[PDB]
């Protein structure tokens, strides 16, 4: 089968025309996300003693600090362990109320969590999991490494997780009801993983 059997076979939040997609496509929202991501990247690079001047954004990270960026993203996602699951939940700075079933629950969904995590190093990935799938470089799962994104469902539309290495993935899981670390699941995986930051 083409879905992860352990999670509902639903296309995830922010898919084309859904409430979350339309909310986010405004010029003002788009600009707010772009600037906030830039602000966070400045914060990350500042903490390393780097302040860029003059005139996804993975290219803004010096090669020297690409590994560190991956570690910071994983740390950031890890900081959210135990936060509740909420469909459509998440801002670039933390959990938020979601949409639909998530409209009154502060939390994260699968794609919300990983977008929050990457934004910490100034990389803005798309809101919808199926878009995230195409936001980096496709790599055969046998060649996956710590930091890659793992996807489930047709076109990665169902679910997305952050591979830790160690046969583990960090995920906002509808079955767990929370942000958790789980063994990597084979059933329902897309053909590729996606590398957002190269190292």
């Amino acid at each position: 089968g083409q879905w992860d059997p352990t999670l509902p076979a639903l296309v995830s939040a922010g898919a084309p025309g859904d409430p979350l997609a339309v909310a986010n496509a405004s010029l003002q929202a788009t600009a707010q996300a772009t600037q906030t991501t830039l602000d966070l990247g400045r914060q990350f690079l500042g903490g390393l003693g780097i302040n860029l001047g003059g005139p996804t954004g993975a290219s803004r990270i010096p090669r020297a600090n690409a590994r560190q960026a991956v570690e910071y993203v994983i740390r950031r996602a890890g900081s959210q362990m135990g936060v509740p699951y909420s469909w459509g939940g998440g801002s670039l700075q933390g959990p938020s109320k979601g949409v639909d079933s998530g409209a009154n629950t502060v939390g994260f969904d699968c794609s919300g969590l990983v977008r929050y995590a990457f934004a910490g190093v100034g990389v803005l990935i798309p809101r919808f999991s199926g878009d995230q799938y195409n936001a980096g470089r496709h790599v055969p799962p046998a060649e996956a490494k710590r930091g890659d994104l793992i996807f489930y469902g047709p076109g990665g539309g169902q679910h997305v997780t952050l591979y830790l290495g160690n046969g583990q993935m960090l995920e906002a899981s509808g079955s767990a009801g929370k942000v958790t670390v789980s063994p990597v699941r084979k059933a329902g995986m897309t053909p590729f993983v996606t590398r957002i930051i190269e190292y």
